[PDB]
């Protein structure tokens, strides 16, 4: 009866709501055992076990997803929790929730996350109390990458013709590569994979030449900031795009040799280049040259909630 869009990132969960009111907030939670409930304290239990989410989980013992969705894992639920409660969305309010996963193990995680989550009776505590609860009466499930195309073609930035589509997902530890057989909107999982490289690696870069150089253990927060701009750290101003220039420069380039390779001669059917993730921010750019004149640049409103928008579309036509 409520559709809702979903999709918890190894970095940020994002949610579309009702008329298209968006949410998104770090992929981060930690226990809390304050008697209490700015910062909303919440429970699925009833007070059993407490729990912080977004930008204010903070100290120790922070948990955050092993992966892109995984919606079916323990790390996952409290922030699933938490986006319902994010939503506002009240009432026992009956939820579709249109989701997605990361095509390689899509099955499984398909399988896994319904049984974890539909026709379950979710019930959320919060500040002062006051409760909301959620029956899931139905999960609908897109592989990462196709969420975004689908979006895409809504919105009339992409179009359906002969030729491949091709998304690039530069998150924080991997990079997902969907392509698309723009006929008919299927993956070709044959073209289609996942490396294990993302901006974390330019960021763990970054935090070894700063300790180098200055001795400082950087905070790995501070060092992702000093990959855009220059950073004050004990009384001392270190990183920025002179420092970051090279690694990132180095991070596109092990991406797009790794995409040449497995797609060898079919990168001649390649018609749009579609670069997403938190990661095209940074260096998107640089893949033009996988296929030049391909490259479709989402706009900055979208990058980071594309897949969700194409999620919720395909829920909302079920």
């Amino acid at each position: 009866m409520v559709v809702v869009g979903l999709d918890v990132g190894y970095g940020d969960t994002k949610v579309i709501g009702v008329d298209g009111k968006r949410i998104i907030f770090p992929s981060r939670w930690a226990v809390t055992e304050t008697e209490s409930w700015k910062i909303p304290v919440l429970s699925t239990d009833g007070g059993q076990t407490k729990f912080i989410y977004g930008k204010y989980a903070s100290g120790n013992n922070i948990r955050v997803p092993q992966g892109d969705g995984r919606l079916a894992s323990k790390e996952a639920f409290p922030l699933i929790a938490a986006a319902l409660w994010e939503s506002g969305i009240h009432n026992p309010v009956d939820l579709v929730i249109g989701s997605g996963t990361p095509l390689g193990t899509f099955d499984l995680e398909v399988k896994a996350a319904k049984e974890a989550l539909e026709n379950k009776v979710l019930t959320v505590t919060g500040p002062e109390g006051e409760v909301r609860q959620f029956n899931i009466t139905r999960l609908i499930m897109r592989p990462q990458g196709v969420g975004a195309a689908l979006y895409l073609l809504n919105q009339g930035i992409i179009e359906q013709q002969p030729g491949y589509g091709v998304v690039i997902d530069v998150g924080s530890r991997t990079t997902d590569v969907l392509t698309i057989n723009l006929m008919d909107m299927e993956p070709v999982v044959e073209l289609s994979f996942s490396l294990q490289i993302g901006v974390g690696d330019a960021i763990s870069a970054l935090s070894r030449k700063i300790a180098k150089e200055t001795g400082f253990v950087v905070p790995f927060d501070l060092a992702q900031e000093a990959l855009s701009h220059p950073v004050m750290f004990r009384q001392k101003q270190v990183g920025g795009p002179e420092v970051s220039g090279p690694i990132l420069e180095d991070l596109a380039n092990r991406i797009i040799e790794n995409i040449r390779l497995n797609l060898r001669g079919e990168v001649d059917r390649v018609t749009s280049l579609i670069p997403v993730g938190g990661g095209s921010n940074l260096i998107g750019d640089r893949f033009e040259e996988i296929a030049p004149g391909t490259l479709v640049k989402i706009k900055p409103e979208d990058l980071q909630f594309a897949n969700a928008l194409g999620y919720r579309d395909a829920a909302e036509r079920s």
